[PDB]
């Protein structure tokens, strides 16, 4: 029954997850001049030029666009990663006002958004079995900052109206997550866990550096969404980011000089 409200949010998740004070928890406050460059890190590879997305759900926390990943296809690889990894689904954390609503901070700068692309260990089989392994998942985080708009996600946008409120789906065919990423793939590399319950200690964060921009009216349109279900009271689905959480002597790594 979690969510991110006053009685349900990030400090009561502990209880019916007690992984949340676990010693490899994110997000994380990312400080950029304790982060070493890595020079063995091979460069990243983002491939997703045959992602096939299925649908979106608003799942009462935020909004999943899936995608089929049922062949090879829309791989992450390279970088801190050893094999393959496999995008399943792709959503955001946002605020209430521009000036929060990311999860990763960068010197303490909280960013509006932040996207997380999902990716399993194809080692694994799947993702049920991958979430039971230290490194059975890998996501890309990248920052939303509010400025220009980005012409990608214009399509995710227009959808939203038919997702309100928890438990709607659409299907959601055709999308194109190459429209979402920024110019460069400079990034900082952790070893952490999924920040919604069940928490779980399974990921390789790779987050990059460079925001992307999106404009004052796409965010307006997430802020529009609701938490609660059909004919239920309207909670609007912001500030949905749970807060930095102890490094923990754990290392950031710099993917760049
Ligand atoms: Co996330």
């Amino acid at each position: 029954n979690w969510g991110y409200g006053k009685h349900n949010g990030p400090e009561h998740w502990h209880k019916d997850f007690p992984i949340a004070k676990g010693e490899r928890q994110s997000p994380v406050d990312i400080d950029t001049h304790t982060a070493k460059y890595d020079p063995s890190l091979k460069p990243l590879s983002v491939s997703y030029d045959q992602a096939t997305s299925l649908r979106i759900l608003n799942n009462g926390h935020a909004f999943n666009v899936e995608f089929d990943d049922s062949q090879d296809k829309a791989v992450l690889k390279g970088g801190p990663l050893d094999g393959t990894y496999r995008l399943i689904q792709f959503h955001f954390h946002w605020g209430s006002l521009d000036g929060q609503g990311s999860e990763h901070t960068v010197d303490k700068k909280k960013y509006a958004a932040e996207l997380h692309l999902v990716h399993w260990n194809t080692k694994y089989g799947d993702f049920g079995k991958a979430v039971q392994q230290p490194d059975g998942l890998a996501v890309l985080g990248i920052f939303l900052k509010v400025g220009s708009a980005k012409p990608g996600l214009q399509k995710v946008v227009d959808v939203l109206d038919s997702i309100k409120t928890k438990g709607k789906s659409a299907d959601f065919t055709n999308f194109d997550p190459r429209g979402l990423l920024p110019e460069s793939l400079d990034y900082w590399t952790y070893p952490g866990s999924l920040t919604t319950p069940p928490l779980l200690e399974c990921v390789t964060w790779i987050v990059l550096k460079e925001p992307i921009s999106v404009s004052s009216e796409q965010v307006l349109k997430f802020r529009k969404l609701n938490f609660n279900g059909e004919g239920e009271p309207e909670e609007l689905m912001v500030d949905n980011w749970r807060p930095a959480q102890p490094l923990k002597n754990r290392q950031i790594k710099a993917s760049f000089k």
